[PDB]
Order: C-alpha cells, then structure tokens, then sequence
C-alpha cells in the first residue's frame, strides 16, 4: 500500500503497463477534483491493478455503497464486459459524509447485501467511513472476498479509522490517506481502470 | 527542464495526455536498459512533448547523430507521417564514446550538415558529447532552430559539458542528467512519442 512515486519505481522493469495505468487514474482524480496532492494521498496496494484487471475481464459484479458512485461509473463500457452494478442502499440525495453515515443508520439490513457481496467482486465505497469499517472487518473475518477495494470516503473528526484500516488488509484496494473523499473519485477511480481495459 | 515527480505535478491539471507520455517514455527506457534510475536523472523541458507532437504531426525531418541511432528509429511509423531520417555521419560501427568522438574528428564537413537542419527538425544525439555541444552553441547563436533536440550521449570525465549546457537552452529538449547515455536510448524516446501520436 504504496504512492505513487514508489509505486512509479518498481512498475517501470515490468512488462505490463501499470505504470501508464497508475498516472491515467492519478490524471483522471485531479481532473475531477483539481487538487494535486493526490499524487501523494493516493494509495494502491501491489497487485491492485492487476486484481481489477483480472475480474473486469472475467465481468465481476460491482458494488457501491450509495447511487451517486454508481450513476458516474462508465455503466456502457462495465456491460461490455458483462460487469453487473449494485448498492448497498437505494437513497437518492447523498452528497456529504453526514447525509451517508446518517442515511447508513436508519436502513436496518445493508450489513446483509455487504455480507452477501460474491467472492471476485469490485467493491467502490466513495462516502459512508463506518461501510468501509465494516467491509474491513467482514474480510478479516473471512466473511467476503472481493476482488477490489476501492476505498474513497471522506474522513472526519474522529472518524471510524476505516482508510488507515484498509491498508493493513490482505484484499487488493486503492484508497486516499487523509480527510479526502466524496464526489465522483471512487467512481473515476473504477472508470480510469475500466477505460484503459476497453 | 525538470525531472519525472516534478513535471508530473504540473501536468495533470491538464486537459492533454502529457503524464501519460512522460511515464510512457520513462517506462520504454527502463525496458531498454534495465535502470529505474532514468526517473531521476532524466530531464524534459516544458514544451517538450507538446513540441515534439506539433513537429511530427507536420511531418518534420529527424536527423541523428550517427546510424545506430538512426536504425533504431520506427522507420515506418515515421514514413507514414511524412517525416525523413537523416544522419550527421555513415560511420555503421559505432558502439561506444570513443568511436563516436574519434569519428566525428575525421569527417571534415559534418558541421555542414548540422549547421543546415530545417527549421522545425528533431534532432537526436545518442553518442557524440561534442556533437550536442556544437548543436547547443549553433542554438545559442541562433543559426539552427530545431522543434526538439533529444540529447542523450554518454558522459565522460571531462567531457564537453553539453547534457549541462543543453538544459540551459531556450530549444524543448529531453536529456539524461549525469553519465548515463548510449545504446538504444535516443531512439527509444523518439519513438515513444511516435508511438503515442499514431
């Protein structure tokens, strides 16, 4: 669970082209947001890419915590590849940290859909911290397996350690250390890998 | 001129693919030598890419240095752009510095040929230091004025400071920084900007 100037290093000697890919994605986060740090913040782990490519080809199921991550995904490119997306919840006016964890707290089952996630999936969370805390936990219980974990929540005060907790996990993920998040990134994120697939 | 993290930084805001190219770049030397190093030492100017693409898409002469370099060169790719390759010498056995000096001492009308590049050329020096240093002063004085110069000859003790003169130059260039030159190295960079127009 590397930056990208150390990621940079050790994708050059290697055949594929994820050191091509790596930039696309970091070019594609700061066309949507405009911040630079990024290239700092940004974290993937190795094998990430490799992992995404790997179930993308074979049309994993996608699964995003709420709509607005599922509505900026590249819905045209996914069903090319015979990829399926769905949500953990059906909540339609998401737009800020508080609107997600509340909205989290008062459906009494999205912990089961979680549960019920197929091994192989790619899982994008770009707004609830405490769905990503779970998703953690569940994996180190060996409850799921995705493929993917795509881990772009906003981080708050006292927040669930839920990004600094995805980098200790087994699980292939890319993920944003620090207190940014939201908008579309996890989805742009999802579509840089797509794009450079297909 | 600066290095890869730095160029990065200043290229993802943008509206083009110039990262993506830049790594691109980086990534076929590595693949043609084996040393990550190059991210360090290796050296574009601001313009450099976007000057490179504007000169190929017109379809600009390409002169190297030597042969090798030539030869090297995606001779075909380049015919489709309407672009000719031309060397400053014929010598076909140089491998090394020396062979390269030595023989750009006993041709006697080489500057000639240099001093004549059209306007709007691609000039690419994999060999001769004191070949790029007569570019560099022909430069300066303002009687050649090529798109681009590509300077990656090998660094010698008490060599003709000429990758160091280079960077000083109001001409977009690509240079290795330090005594890393040679090989393939001049052509692979051309032709990753070959590759990533057509």
């Amino acid at each position: 669970p590397e930056a990208f100037q150390e990621s940079l290093k050790h994708l050059l000697p290697d055949l594929s082209d994820y050191s091509e890919i790596t930039i696309h994605l970091l070019h594609q986060l700061v066309l949507a947001c405009g911040d630079v740090s990024l290239v700092n913040a940004v974290r993937l782990s190795q094998g990430a890419i490799a992992s995404a490519r790997d179930a993308l080809k074979a049309g994993c199921p996608v699964v995003t915590d709420v709509p607005v991550v599922a509505a900026a995904l590249d819905q045209t490119r996914l069903a090319h590849l015979g990829c399926t997306v769905k949500t953990l919840i059906d909540d339609p006016h998401i737009t800020t940290a508080r609107e997600a964890e509340q909205a989290f707290w008062h459906h009494d089952h999205w912990q089961q859909r979680l549960q019920q996630i197929p091994q192989g999936s790619v899982l994008a969370i770009g707004y609830a911290p405490s769905v990503l805390l779970t998703a953690c936990k569940l994996i180190e219980q060996q409850h799921i397996q995705p493929a993917l974990v795509i881990g772009m929540p906003i981080g708050f005060s006292h927040a669930p350690a839920a990004k600094r907790r995805l980098m200790t996990s087994p699980i292939p993920h890319i993920t944003i250390q620090g207190s940014l998040g939201g908008g579309l990134l996890a989805a742009v994120a999802l579509n840089a890998l797509v794009e450079t697939l297909i």
